[PDB]
This record gives C-alpha cells, sequence and structure tokens, in this order.
C-alpha cells in the first residue's frame, strides 16, 4: 500500500490537547440574534454560501454576514469550532458572532468587515517590495494555523482579503480546514484546481500543513510570473500535467516511488515526458521588475513534488526573499 507520512512541524499539538480542542462533532454552538445585523449588499456567491455587508445596529459597525446552505451540519460545526479556536490569531478573520434567522433557521457567520480593494487594479501598480510584504502577512495567518495544529486547505487569492490602503490582510473561508492528526488519512478533494498541491491529485490521503505551502507557492508564481493560474489544468489530471510540463516527469516519478503511491490509470496517455525547467524562463519583460534570484529560491523551495521537502511556513518566514520586510 501507500508509504506513511507526517508533518516535520506541529506533528503532535492536537494529539496534547483535549478533545475539546479538536472534537467538533461534539461541540455546542449557541446562535445569537440576527435582528442585531442589517443587510447592506450582496458581496459574493459560493457553493453553499451568499456573503453579505451589513451593519450591526447596535453600535453602527460595519460586519460580514456568510449566509451557509445547510447542506452538511458536521462541516458547519467543523468551521465555527476552527474560527473559534483560531480567533484573535494574525491575520486570521475574526468571527464575531455565530446567528440563526428567526424564521429560515439558515445557519450565519458574521465576522469583522474587511475592505478589499480591487485587485484589478492592484495586480498592475503592486511592486517587488508590496509583493514580498504580502507574502510574509499570509505566511503569519499559516504559521499560526499551522501551529494550531489546523491546515487551511483552501489557499488562493480569492480567500486572501487585502485592505491595501491600511495594508491589513486577513485569510478568510475556513470552511474546507480541518485538524491535523498525524497518519489521518483525508479526502483529496480539497482546495481550487489551480491550487491542488501534487498530493492531492495523485490521490496520497496521508498530507500535512504543507499542502497550504504548495498553494502558496502558486498564488506566489502567478504574482511574480503575472501569470493567473500559473498551473492551467482544465481538470484533476490535466492539473499535474501541467505541473510536470514545469517541474519535470523525473522528480514525479520519484515521488511516486518514495511514497510506494498507485499513479491512476488516467495519467497513462497525458502525463508524457518532460524535463525540469528552470524558474529563469518564466522571466518576461512584463515581469522581470517582480522577479529577482531570491524569489526564485523562494519559489523553487515551496513548489516541490515532495511535501515533506517543501519550506514549513516558519522557514519560509527566514527566507532571505523576506530580509527587506517588518
Ligand atoms: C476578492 C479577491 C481578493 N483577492 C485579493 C488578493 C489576494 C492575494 C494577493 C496576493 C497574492 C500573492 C502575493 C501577494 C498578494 C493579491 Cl495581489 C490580491
Amino acid at each position: 500500500g501507500p508509504v506513511p507520512s507526517r508533518a516535520r512541524v506541529y506533528t503532535d499539538v492536537n494529539t496534547h490537547r483535549p478533545s475539546e480542542y479538536w472534537d467538533y462533532e461534539s461541540h455546542v454552538v449557541e446562535w445569537g440574534n440576527q435582528d442585531d445585523y442589517q443587510l447592506v449588499r450582496k458581496l459574493g456567491r459560493g457553493k453553499y454560501s451568499e456573503v453579505f455587508e451589513a451593519i450591526n445596529i447596535t453600535n453602527n459597525e460595519k460586519v460580514v454576514v456568510k449566509i451557509l446552505k445547510p447542506v452538511k451540519k458536521k462541516k458547519i460545526k467543523r468551521e465555527i469550532k476552527i474560527l473559534e479556536n483560531l480567533r484573535g490569531g494574525p491575520n486570521i478573520i475574526t468571527l464575531a458572532d455565530i446567528v440563526k434567522d428567526p424564521v429560515s433557521r439558515t445557519p450565519a457567520l458574521v465576522f469583522e468587515h474587511v475592505n478589499n480593494t480591487d485587485f484589478k487594479q492592484l495586480y498592475q501598480t503592486l511592486t517587488d517590495y508590496d509583493i514580498r510584504f504580502y507574502m510574509y502577512e499570509i505566511l503569519k495567518a499559516l504559521d499560526y494555523c499551522h501551529s494550531m495544529g489546523i491546515m487551511h486547505r483552501d489557499v488562493k487569492p480569492h480567500n486572501v482579503m487585502i485592505d491595501h490602503e491600511h495594508r491589513k490582510l486577513r485569510l478568510i473561508d475556513w470552511g474546507l480546514a480541518e485538524f491535523y492528526h498525524p497518519g489521518q488519512e483525508y479526502n483529496v478533494r480539497v482546495a481550487s484546481r489551480y491550487f491542488k498541491g501534487p498530493e492531492l491529485l495523485v490521490d496520497y490521503q496521508m498530507y500535512d500543513y504543507s499542502l497550504d505551502m504548495w498553494s502558496l507557492g502558486c498564488m506566489l508564481a502567478s504574482m511574480i510570473f503575472r501569470k493567473e493560474p500559473f498551473f492551467h489544468g482544465h481538470d484533476n489530471y490535466d492539473q499535474l500535467v501541467r505541473i510536470a510540463k514545469v517541474l519535470g516527469t523525473e522528480d514525479l516519478y520519484d515521488y511516486i516511488d518514495k511514497y510506494n503511491i498507485e499513479l491512476d490509470p488516467r495519467f497513462n496517455d497525458i502525463l508524457g515526458r518532460h524535463s525540469r525547467k528552470r524558474w529563469e524562463r518564466f522571466v518576461h519583460s512584463e515581469n522581470q521588475h517582480l522577479v529577482s534570484p531570491e524569489a526564485l529560491d523562494f519559489l523553487d523551495k515551496l513548489l516541490r513534488y515532495d511535501h515533506q521537502s517543501r519550506l514549513t511556513a516558519r522557514e519560509a518566514m527566514e527566507h532571505p526573499y523576506f530580509y527587506t520586510v517588518v
């Protein structure tokens, strides 16, 4: 069968804590009064969630209300428990209240408001420095949640809110987040296609916090090379092929040999043979002002097939790419 794996950092944080911390199924959720909140406007729509800008009428303060289509109670409980556990962590979205509609009884999560700047105007004005600055703010959030025994599992630009004027960053949407337990086999149907780590695409279930480090490398590559998304797969199988077109098929076979992974037969006719590409080949006139040897060394240490060989969030924060920050 497949070779077992465990995280290189924060491996046993949940093992040494009481069940109350990680047993989200047994957590008691207490709903506030939705009458304290007046919905202003629709901010977005997810699979089972509608996000609104709201007013807390009791203090005239702006909040964000995430109304969830209750399709799975267990999932809702998991998200609430994780949000409560992480509350007050650096750059983590703050859950302020948990409420139900007196009538429809739909669950709704109330969060601190984030004045997210339009990224379409932001992407062109961001400098080498701004990318280093915001990448470090995301690392703060990830080192924190991993130290708390949680993996986000949905790291992507749509889950990162930036108030550029106040240089404020928040990692949101903890709906796919999970407690890390060493040796546990997780569902690979997590993260958004372009940000899915090779472990997920080869169906290697014993993954850890390092999944988030792959996803972060994908956002970093798209930002520094101005190529969105960086790995543009059309399905989950093709997504591995797009990765192999960059990292090469040689290191891919080394990774699946190391963990005795059985490669799905659907990869037989699409994978082909690809050489390992130098990161310098993605440098062009449109992006050379954001690229540096430090950035390429940093990216090379995140985008690795072997989830164990990737930098942890703490090792990443210590990289020379961040010397000019904070
Ligand atoms: C509602 C869409 C929110 N998205 C905002 C956003 C999120 C992340 C980034 C970012 C990605 C990589 C490195 C540095 C920053 C940016 Cl530029 C913009």
